[PDB]
């Protein structure tokens, strides 16, 4: 047992472990997503750009969390990082509208991670999430739905000229 | 017999001088393009001013030609530069597409040359070509290959009204 | 087929999406040791920082290969990211030990992948690589070797002393 | 016809299109002398960056021309544009007394267009010649005729010290 | 056998000393060249400054050479740097000339050296002579070429007047 | 003979040629140590640093030697620099050593030398002798002595710790 371990429960490790691997997991998404935009055939820098930075964010949540693991004494055990489910994603409104889930999910995710800090009497942990995690999953699904939103308006997907000009004056 | 030549091979001399009548020509009709889209009635200065930089770009390229071969003792000599194969590009798609032609076919020369400097083991000129040349025009080409697939997304040619945002955001 | 591609093997792109992964591979590999090390029972903070820095150096060039991949022409297509050998790598000796194996196997795989685009006749990724990853793969190797000779000589792994000054001296 | 066009005759539009071949000829011909004196066995820097210099005037000459054309509403056609008259220059005193020639009869045509104009009543287009043409060219024969003078005093080309000497106090 | 070993044929370390000691003989033969002008029966300052840059020149390109050898694994085998030829080089073109053809010496066993790492599958190697080497050589050389066709031009080296004056201008 | 020569004997000339072979010498042999420690298996960057400055600092104390002889009107005569009678030198304790030794060397080669411009009566010989080598060596040697005593004193060589230390806080 580590030296530092205090109020720090076995489900709750594990739970970290599980949430470190979903957050490699989603940057490996969005860094799909990112080169899928730097095609010639798809051609969307900023939406790459987007994307890419969309990528190294969860990447260094991951890290985060990681460090926290460290600090309560619990011991990091890696799992492979599952493949991004498509290699192709159509056009930017699928992939924001893709990646509109995926963040409604890893904050489903982060939810259960809390009430389970919760059902163990963990403050610190409840908090560290709160703090790091719940309020930005918030402002990021807010954002992605604001593009959503945006992009369907504009004459997207089927509209060119629009995800172009989104490309530019709002990721841009 | 130059006093500084060494393993410069005369196959490999007459290339080059091919190559930097390629490297001009490709140079004039990236001019004709330029004052193309000066003109009235086609009037995207932001083209324009795109092409002739780039026709300024392959003039230099030909310039390091022939400083290259001055270095290694070969002799340059001179041919004429044939006139740009249309006077009327149509559209600015037309023209990118045109473009996206003309600097593949270039490194499809400059591909042969590095083959022969192979061929005939001159490292240093392979070396020349593969540093100075080979990444630009990769690069180059993904490039015209980007600003193909916009102007397409966008509506052109059609649309004189995506030549006109494209001219504007991607070229301004 | 892209409108860029030329020259541009079908073994190339495969090897380079191979390649892609080794390196993200090895990304994860160096993230899995860094954490070791920040382990409250293991504390080295340089060797975790030295690691972790390490490991966002592979992670970059496995982006820089994915552009590579997209400016020839070539489709990306991503695979699991295996979990790392081992979750405990004892000492900072031992890690060394094993990064400086796990790097002599990136440049394995990265020779191989020379010889292929030579075998492909295609100058541009043969230097790419020469340019990118050779040369900074052999100062990897070198420096690893190094540490590595320098932590046996100071009298580890046994030696917790010599570890720790290690880590502030020559990585602090 | 151009909506642009006004006062701008056939004949001028023809002639300019002529002038502007052979502004880009001259520019060839430079460009010429230019990697001559690069050459390890004439090695005369300063004749050849002068001459490099002079091409490039000649060659902004060239589009200054062209802007013309689109502006008046004319249109351009470019021909091809044939080879220097030889490919070694002997010497300097040599190269600047064919430079004194060409820029001679490029001026000669140049009155011959003003005369055209005149003829036809085109106020506008002697006025362009009469600033950016006619001044710059009187005093670039001046100049030339004044190194030319400069050479042959000082042993040209008997005297190899002569040419030596020119390069570093006056094209230095 | 160098833990950092890798794809480092036995060939290729021997040509590598070989080749080091080629580049110290080179250095001992600019040195002897440095000082003979600084004598007061030659008294040529710039041209005794001139080689005595390359003197320094060579040692640096020397030693580069033998961190490479322990970058690889190699094992340095220094051998006598024998003297130069003469203790006389008689007149600055003279010593140019020398220089000139021992450059050429020098690049000529480069280039046996590339040629022994090619035909042993070693891309690292090669490259290393590619950029830090193979480019300086064919720039030595014109150098030197230029130097040479100067000093013969300006009268030398019968004119002792050619050489001061090529002492001040082209190398002061 | 020289204009300039003026109390300059046969003998001293003669000398100083043999100890201008000597500094060459002893630069060679620090070059040789310099890179012995550069070996990824001794791996000890302040000792490489360390003995290749002074390698440097003998080959201008060479140069300083040579410049002499012309500034007295004697001629500058080169022999071949033997190699070290090491290629290997085990520990930067042995290395010291050896360094200390032949230092007092070339001290006991500058005392001898210092003698025969005395017994030749030639002060500005023995003055130069004294304010820029007899006093620097003599600052070496002490300095070379403290460096053997901290080596011994901290374990040297069977404690790899030792040498690891006095490469970082004394040498660094
Ligand atoms: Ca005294
Ligand atoms: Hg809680
Ligand atoms: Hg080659
Ligand atoms: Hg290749
Ligand atoms: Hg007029
Ligand atoms: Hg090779
Ligand atoms: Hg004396
Ligand atoms: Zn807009
Ligand atoms: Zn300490």
């Amino acid at each position: 047992t580590s030296q530092v371990r205090q109020n720090y429960d076995q489900d709750s490790e594990a739970a970290i472990n599980r949430q470190i691997n979903l957050e490699l997991y989603a940057s490996y998404v969005y860094l799909s997503m990112s080169y899928y935009f730097d095609r010639d055939d798809v051609a969307l820098k900023n939406f790459a750009k987007y994307f890419l930075h969309q990528s190294h964010e969860e990447r260094c949540h991951a890290e985060k969390l990681m460090k926290l693991q460290n600090q309560r004494g619990g011991r990091i055990f890696l799992q492979d990082i599952k493949k991004p489910d498509r290699d192709d994603w159509e056009s930017g409104l699928n992939a924001m509208e893709a990646a509109l889930q995926l963040e409604k999910n890893v904050n489903q995710s982060l939810l259960e991670l809390h009430k389970l800090a919760t059902d163990k009497n963990d403050p610190h942990l409840c908090d560290f999430i709160e703090t790091h995690y719940l309020n930005c999953q918030v402002c990021a699904i807010k954002c992605l739905g604001d593009h959503v939103t945006n992009l369907r308006k504009m004459g997207a997907p089927e509209s060119g000229l629009a995800e172009y000009l989104f490309d530019k004056h709002t990721l841009g």
